[PDB]
């Protein structure tokens, strides 16, 4: 009866706002799994590739353990919003028969491994505490190049290589696909992505669907859509984001509350924070800018994700005076 | 031999140092003492409060990281690029450009730039499914890995030379040496050669010729292409120190030949295969004297002497070839 509830909320999987939470409830704390197996037999991707099902199965439990289970937003539940967010971005009209399976494949593939063994502490904490992580990395995209050296290293594990079908050519360019695609979700790249989207979508070329054309193009797309989907949280209906505004804020007090454990000045104060002006401010500088050029360049596919999004600016605002 | 090396060491200032003397006299110690004798010239020491016996500790153990059994990416390899660094950085035309700070970095990253090297190419260990490679994404495997290695070893007891520098002292330096190290790939060569032109051709300068650079961007810029200079400055000095570097990277790129021929790969490097001389002489013209000429144009007329040395070394073995 519980597989029976679990299946039914999986009927969503197509749609803008699906009951994650629920979800990873009713799988027995496997959002990443179920909602990542849903979306290949959807696209027929182990037919197209060949992957055994028990393969896939058996690498996508693995990784979906080597996210922390005590880590309030960067776990595995936030994956597998992000891989079923991109999975609905790519449906999107205006890319219909734009990209191959096998960038369709890396794009997904990326979603779930982008946050895999992260710890719930900025890449700046990890800098200035002098940390394992940033002198491996030398300070550089520093989570996000371990999230991308986990994910493909679980590749490794007994009967875990999903990609043991595709040709040499196609496993070389989907890697160097899904590494370009992983480093452009650090926070610190953001300005730089929207720059390159902006021109984008003024220079744009369409059909009597979006016309590209060469690598660079379609790799930046691929990359501001993932980008997207990783800040597509305040673009869902309202129980969702408040939802996942609760659990950044924890992960956030839980830093702060170890920089003053150390002297550390702090950044993440439990005792300042104003959360609602914060997230209006967030959307206002970081997610609008993003998803209204996102919301141009699929023009007007994503008219109702731009209209929610807007609403919860309001609502959030509507709570400070 | 403790006499011996004294004097041999006085010539520290010189292009064309005799650093495999130095390696043979000081016990296989040129990195240590190369750079020992240098921050005392320099005066790097009392500036940075750094107690003798810590930069010794530290040295001996940033050397014992080079690998012994790898015939061009070893010690000797660090200490020639530490001292080369040290003479441009003494150029005329750089005069009093550079901060301390700066100058630290320049010569602390020289030594560290091929720390832990395995003798074999960046590309090797992407198709060798390397774990370095697995570990940094394809990108720049070797300089992140020299990078690690090189901070890591200062954790170690006694090797913190930078222990009485203060924080914002510590960060830039930290940033300094990362951008100049991972400038070392040479995947990276044309796109640095391109940015030097662009600094030529709107190049500044006092009434001495003296270059005037602000800010950070240019400057990591020029510290980025002096220290890719004297890693590619072999083919700069006296002849009989270049052959003796180029006999040392042919064996290690064939036994890179050896490791692949073996492990079934496609060999790249091949022995059975190469005219050395030629390979030598297409190097000079594609990659080493471009570069040279453009820092000529950078510091004019201060690199005459040496881009005369590559043009001379490259007639000499264009001689060799029938
Ligand atoms: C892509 O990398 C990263 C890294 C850290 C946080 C995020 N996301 C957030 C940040 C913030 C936030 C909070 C206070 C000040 C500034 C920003 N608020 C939210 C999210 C999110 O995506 N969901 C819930 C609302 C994304
Ligand atoms: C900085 O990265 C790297 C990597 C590999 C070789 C080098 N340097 C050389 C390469 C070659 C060479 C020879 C044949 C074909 C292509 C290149 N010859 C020489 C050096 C050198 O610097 N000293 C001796 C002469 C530099
Ligand atoms: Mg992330
Ligand atoms: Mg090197
Ligand atoms: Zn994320
Ligand atoms: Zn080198």
């Amino acid at each position: 009866a519980q597989e029976d509830v679990l299946a039914k909320e999986l009927e969503d999987v197509n749609k803008w706002g699906l009951h994650v939470f629920r979800i990873a409830e009713l799988s027995g704390n496997r959002p990443l799994t179920v909602i990542m197996h849903t979306i290949f037999q959807e696209r027929d991707l182990l037919k197209t590739f060949k992957i055994p099902v028990d393969t896939l199965i058996t690498y996508l439990m693995t990784l979906e353990d080597h996210y922390h289970a005590d880590v309030a937003y960067h776990n595995n539940i936030h994956a597998a919003d992000v891989v079923q967010s991109t999975h609905v971005l790519l449906s999107t009209p205006a890319l219909e028969a734009v990209f191959t399976d096998l960038e369709i494949l890396a794009a997904i593939f990326a979603s779930a491994i982008h946050d895999v063994d992260h710890p719930g502490v900025s890449n700046q904490f990890l800098i200035n505490t002098n940390s394992e992580l940033a002198l491996m990395y030398n300070d550089s995209s520093v989570l996000e190049n371990h999230h991308l050296a986990v994910g493909f290293k679980l590749l490794q594990e007994e009967n875990c290589d999903i990609f043991q079908n595709l040709t040499k050519k196609q496993r070389q360019s989907l890697r160097k696909m899904v590494i370009d695609i992983v480093l452009a979700t650090d926070m610190s790249k953001h300005m730089n992505l929207l720059a390159d989207l902006k021109t984008m979508v003024e220079t744009k070329k369409v059909t009597s669907v979006l016309l590209l054309d060469n690598y660079s193009d379609r790799i930046q797309v691929l990359q501001n859509m993932v980008h997207c989907a990783d800040l597509s949280n305040p673009t869902k209906p309202l129980q969702l984001y408040r939802q996942w505004t609760d659990r950044i804020m924890e992960e956030f007090f839980r830093q702060g509350d170890r920089e003053r454990e150390r002297g550390m000045e702090i950044s993440c104060d439990k005792h300042n924070a104003s959360v609602e002006k914060s997230q209006v401010g967030f959307i206002d500088y970081i997610v609008h800018p993003l998803w209204e050029t996102w919301a141009d360049l699929v023009h007007p596919d994503a008219q109702d994700i731009l209209d929610t999004l807007e609403d919860n600016r309001e609502w959030y605002q509507s709570t400070i005076p």
